[PDB]
């Protein structure tokens, strides 16, 4: 049903939990360090980038629209994600975003 990923503030995968493989067929090392945008269907990039701009400016859960994500075999699956951007309480800077990614 769902898996969790962590992203740098630019959208790069920096952590992928073990549930990702059963869902996307990628092992973690095929995603880590790559840009989330490389996997989006080009019809979804616009609204996903809009959520990107918004999750960086608030601590409230951002929920994406549905969007398509390219899996290892080239096909696309439909996801919906819940994002929380975490701010270092000391430095006051956002160090990563935690994305819970739900199938269809
Ligand atoms: C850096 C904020 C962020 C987190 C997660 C994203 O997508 C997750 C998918 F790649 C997994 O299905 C994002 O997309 C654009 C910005 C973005």
């Amino acid at each position: 049903m769902e898996y969790v990923s962590r992203h740098a503030i630019d959208g790069k995968f920096v952590f992928v939990d073990q549930r990702a493989t059963a869902i996307l067929a990628y092992l973690p090392q095929e995603l880590l360090g790559t840009s989330c945008y490389e996997y989006f269907h080009q019809d979804d990039i616009g609204h996903l980038a809009e959520c990107h701009r918004q999750v960086l400016q608030t601590r409230e859960k951002i929920t994406t629209n549905c969007y398509k994500f390219k899996i290892k075999d080239g096909s696309f699956i439909t996801l919906r994600s819940r994002w929380f951007s975490f701010m270092n309480p000391w430095t006051k800077e956002v160090e990563y975003i935690v994305s819970t990614n739900t199938v269809v």
